[PDB]
């Protein structure tokens, strides 16, 4: 409808989108920093990846870095292993909670964002998107 | 584009709104509340509002309104006349200052809601808050 502001709009989804994935988070008592991690090792394990890797792409210190996998392998979230090509060195990755754990934070969002997505078209969605960022660039 | 998800944008955008109209509003030093009332009277003062009547339209208490109304009057942002048709009888009105005040707030979003909605034509945005309304619908 015409009666309402594009900031009423984009304050309600917004805020409703926040209302539920808030109320989906607040079982996992998990760090947002944790989190990240948590997903970052999600995305790249594969590469066998080792503390200093972690601290360089979250952009953190190796002591604060240090002390969340600390805390995440204390909740048996991760866990460190031999590496392949060199039993020498040691790489992080994910345990079966934390895949676990990750694929349930993803699915809150990937389920938001089919939800809406479905209520268009292909070319509505392609549209809307564009004119959003269209919109957000014209914000800054 | 299609890289980011509706979540991302709307956060964004509506971040960003907020920012905005934040650094704006740090300069009024006025209550929410007390804004409201404010809006209200620039709305409807010609309708000769009594306390009574800003406590039922605000869905306030009788005190709570008073205490609102003797602040805004301290500011010199409200003031009481005689009513026109009942001498007997006072309104409360915006003085000045007060119809200042509500102008220029309400130009930071009228500014706002202006700049977003030049990015597109009548009818993009047209289909824009048409499907930003069923998105929202489609939140609830
Ligand atoms: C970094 C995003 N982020 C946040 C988050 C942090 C700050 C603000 C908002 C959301 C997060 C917050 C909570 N409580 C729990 C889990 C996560 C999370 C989990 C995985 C991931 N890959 C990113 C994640
Ligand atoms: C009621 C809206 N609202 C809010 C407001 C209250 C709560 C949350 C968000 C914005 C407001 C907040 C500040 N600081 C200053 C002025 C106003 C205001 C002024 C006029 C009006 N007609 C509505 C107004
Ligand atoms: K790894
Ligand atoms: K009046």
């Amino acid at each position: 409808s015409n009666e309402f502001t594009y900031s009423y709009l984009f304050r309600m989804i917004s805020h409703e989108m926040k209302q539920k994935a808030d109320q989906k988070l607040e079982q996992f008592d998990i760090t947002n920093e944790q989190g990240h991690t948590l997903g970052y090792l999600y995305a790249h394990q594969q590469d066998g990846l080792t503390q200093n890797d972690i601290a360089k792409a979250l952009q953190r210190t190796g002591p604060t870095v240090s002390n969340l996998l600390r805390n995440l392998e204390r909740k048996k979230l991760i866990y460190r292993y031999v590496d392949a090509q060199d039993t020498r060195r040691k790489n992080i990755g994910l345990t079966t909670s934390g895949i676990k754990l990750v694929e349930a934070f993803t699915s809150i969002f990937d389920e938001m964002e089919q939800t809406l997505v479905s209520q268009l078209s292909e070319e509505e969605n392609e549209q809307m998107k564009a004119n959003l960022t269209k919109m957000l660039s014209s914000l800054q």
